């Protein structure tokens, strides 16, 4: 407890993935709101050995410093993915409220690739073409790893293992695209927190060309590694893309009791 009466809690949200579900976005969103401290970075306590090892006190030090009131909330988007994941959030907490964001599952493949590319592409290394990991032998690369993190019917029943459904919200990744606002009111709602982000704290950016947050004289957009524009991919092969997750969120769909305006 600090001189001000602030002290580092346990999160009592997490923000689980997926990667590139729009997890950075949600997290800056959710943290407008006067009664949520946020972690600034990626803490990946649960998914790393060398982070998981030094136990819960090391956690708690990762976190910002709050009020009692406050809810602390942390993002690791490779949590989702990580199958020792869950478990290990059930024994700190079985009754914590879950934050997963997702957009079609065929977008999330093509920002993946995207994000890695542009980290190649400014350390002036090389890396595969899209096509290179999601077409062998003529057809659709069922074990490009990408793909793997978009059948999210396969995550999530990892995760109901552990937690309840009604204690894992689902963002609607797409929607807070296009209108981020009603999608964070559910997020408010879901928490129980009261009604204190405002659609005018939310502004479309032109050159962005994605919302920016507005706060009490301040705006910022997110940084350049958001948003960034996907490849060019033949029409033949983004339609065979596309048929293969629609079994898979069938599946998905009917585990979680809601569809999606998915491809
Ligand atoms: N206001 C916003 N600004 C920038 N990106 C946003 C955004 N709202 C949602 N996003 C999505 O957040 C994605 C990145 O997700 P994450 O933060 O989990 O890595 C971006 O992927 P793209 O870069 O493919 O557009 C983008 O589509």
């Amino acid at each position: 407890v600090a001189p001000n009466g602030s002290a580092q809690q346990l999160p009592q949200t997490i923000i689980i993935g997926v990667r590139k579900g729009g997890t950075r976005a949600l997290l800056e969103m959710l943290s407008l709101h006067p009664d949520v401290a946020a972690a600034e970075n990626e803490v990946h306590f649960f998914d790393w050995e060398e982070h998981y090892s030094h136990g819960l006190g090391w956690y708690l030090s990762q976190m910002p410093f709050s009020w009692p009131h406050q809810l602390t909330v942390e993002k690791t988007p490779a949590y989702f993915t990580s199958p020792k994941v869950p478990e290990r959030v059930y024994s700190m907490n079985p009754s914590i409220r879950l934050l997963l964001i997702l957009r079609d599952p065929s977008e999330r493949v093509l920002s993946d690739y995207t994000q890695v590319f542009y980290n190649h592409m400014q350390k002036h290394k090389p890396y595969p073409s899209i096509e290179e990991f999601l077409v062998r032998d003529g057809r659709l690369n069922v074990d490009y790893k990408a793909l793997n993190r978009s059948l999210y019917h396969v995550h999530m029943q990892n995760w109901l293992r552990f937690f309840p459904l009604r204690h894992i919200h689902i963002v609607d990744g797409d929607r807070l695209i296009r209108d981020p606002f009603p999608e964070i009111q559910k997020v408010e709602r879901f928490l129980k927190l009261s009604p204190q982000i405002n659609a005018s704290n939310f502004y479309f950016n032109k050159t962005k060309g994605f919302y920016c947050l507005r706060d009490s004289g301040r705006d910022r957009c997110l940084h350049e590694s958001k948003g960034r524009a996907h490849p060019q991919v033949d029409p033949k092969l983004l339609n065979k893309l596309h048929e293969y997750f629609h079994e898979p969120n069938k599946k998905f769909f009917e585990l979680v009791g809601r569809t999606f305006d998915w491809h």
